[PDB]
Parts: C-alpha cells; sequence; structure tokens
C-alpha cells in the first residue's frame, strides 16, 4: 500500500553482517545493479505492524549524512533495503587497523559530518535516542552517516542522558549528551566511555556531578566542547548547529597552532 513497497525477486541477498535479536543485517543486490544493504526481521522478536515504525522516520528523513532508504517489503518477513557503506560501523572502523592511524584531524572531520546529520534532524524536529558510534556508518572517503534510528521520536546508559535514562525526558537535547560522548569515542579509538565502571555506578556518578576526563593527547578546547554537550541543564547545552559550525571550523578558528602527537 506504498510506492515503497517492492517485490521480493528484485533482491538478491548475498553476504551476512550483523546477527540480531530484531534478526540479521545482508549485503546484496537490488534488480541485479545496485549493491544495497538489508535489515531484515526475525517472526518471533517483533511483529510485522510495530516494525512499521522503524522505516517511517526513514522515509520522511532524506540528507547527506542519513543511510539512504531505498525500498520496504512490509509482507513478512519484512526487509528493510538502504545504501551500502563499504566501510561498515564507525566503532568497528576505528577498534580495527583502518583506524590505527586516525588522527584528530580526520576524527573532527567525522564529527562534523555526523553533526551535519543531527543539525538536519534537529531542524527537521526528531530525536535519535540512541546516537553513538555503533550507530555511524562510514563510507568511501571516510563519509559518515547517522544510521539505525529505529524508534526515532516524533515530538545503554553510558551513551544516554540521565534526565532521559531516568525520567524518560527524550529530547534532542538528549542527543547532544550522546554527541558529546561520542567525542570521546572517536578519540580514544573507539574504547567503551567511563572505562572502569559498570551502568550502575555511572547512573550514580553522573548526577553527583562526575564528567570524563580529557582523554590524552586531546585537545583543551575539545575536552571543553564535550562539557557543554554535557551540562546538567538540557537549555546550556549547544546545539547540533553550534557543534557543526564549531569542529567545521576547527582547525582554523580554535586550533590553528596544533601539532600531531603519538595518538591524536
Ligand atoms: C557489520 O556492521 C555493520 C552492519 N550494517 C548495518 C547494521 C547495523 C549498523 N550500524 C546494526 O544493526 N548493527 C551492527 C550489526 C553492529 C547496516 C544497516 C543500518 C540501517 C539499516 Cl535500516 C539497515 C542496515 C549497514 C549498512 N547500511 N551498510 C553497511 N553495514 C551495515
Amino acid at each position: 500500500k506504498d510506492a515503497w513497497e517492492i517485490p521480493r525477486e528484485s533482491l538478491r541477498l548475498e553476504v551476512k553482517l550483523g546477527q540480531g535479536c530484531f534478526g540479521e543485517v545482508w549485503m546484496g543486490t537490488w534488480n541485479g545493479t545496485t549493491r544495497v544493504a538489508i535489515k531484515t526481521l526475525k517472526p518471533g522478536t517483533m511483529s510485522p505492524e510495530a516494525f512499521l515504525q522503524e522505516a517511517q522516520c526513514m522515509k520522511k528523513l532524506r540528507h547527506e549524512k542519513l543511510v539512504q532508504l531505498y525500498a520496504v517489503v512490509s509482507e513478512e518477513p519484512i526487509y528493510i533495503v538502504t545504501e551500502y557503506m563499504s566501510k561498515g560501523s564507525l566503532l568497528d572502523f576505528l577498534k580495527g587497523e583502518m583506524g590505527k592511524y586516525l588522527r584528530l584531524p580526520q576524527l573532527v572531520d567525522m564529527a562534523a559530518q555526523i553533526a551535519s546529520g543531527m543539525a538536519y534532524v534537529e531542524r527537521m524536529n526528531y530525536v535519535h535516542r540512541d546516537l553513538r558510534a555503533a550507530n555511524i556508518l562510514v563510507g568511501e572517503n571516510l563519509v559518515c552517516k547517522v544510521a539505525d534510528f529505529g524508534l526515532a521520536r516524533l515530538i545503554p546508559i553510558k551513551w544516554t542522558a540521565p534526565e532521559a535514562a531516568l525520567y524518560g525526558r527524550f529530547t534532542i537535547k538528549s542527543d547532544v549528551w550522546s554527541f558529546g560522548i561520542l567525542l570521546t569515542e572517536l578519540t580514544t579509538k573507539g574504547r567503551v566511555p567511563y572505562p572502569g565502571m559498570v551502568n550502575r555506578e555511572v547512573l550514580d556518578q553522573v548526577e553527583r556531578g562526575y564528567r570524563m576526563p580529557c582523554p590524552p593527547e586531546c585537545p583543551e578546547s575539545l575536552h571543553d566542547l564535550m562539557c557543554q554537550c554535557w551540562r546538567k541543564d538540557p537549555e546550556e547545552r549547544p546545539t547540533f548547529e553550534y557543534l557543526q559550525a564549531f569542529l567545521e571550523d576547527y582547525f582554523t578558528s580554535t586550533e590553528p597552532q596544533y601539532q600531531p602527537g603519538e595518538n591524536l
């Protein structure tokens, strides 16, 4: 009942990319020509009428830093068809070898791009609710794109903002918090934040006012930007417009005398 509906013969499932509770994720080919990604759904872990919403946001939303939807199959088992991102998740990309050599200025440019994606999500009055390195996809030329916004609002503790973790206040300002934590993944080669702490002690420590220290060999001005992202009051945090502009211009405006180090 929709112009995103497609018959099942167009999609050749080729290669297996990731296991999940929702279901698998494949590479494939659409109509013989195009290389495409395919998120699937295993019958007994979610209903057909429920997974309708995963791609409702994707239907309405289009921007160069948002993984693009090509197609769906609403009849169960469901398949969602998107652009294939060659280099996989951003987290896998930073941890493994291809980013052993990534220095600050490749990282800051990635951040500027994700932030472009989110400033568009801001401008359209949506919320991601789940921004972190495992949901960013890297592409050819280190193009980064904001990915799994299934259950993205129309109005995981370590990444989540506390007012959201606790009271369910899931705003665009709780995405600036996350994004601030995403800045600490980039600059530590994709480690887990709050190292040597478990989900339980995180919430307590955060509300006491413990923010993460400046990761080794990272410019002070960037660690400051992380602390603006994690201000206690939602409204004292900056927006995806100012972040985008800040990181784009970073090396001219804010760090012109920056010198490379060992890790950044
Ligand atoms: C090998 O890890 C990259 C797998 N991957 C995925 C899958 C995930 C991501 N991120 C995911 O759910 N978790 C990972 C298994 C950890 C997608 C994808 C994203 C959104 C939709 Cl709607 C359809 C598929 C994807 C893509 N478009 N291109 C290349 N790789 C992709």
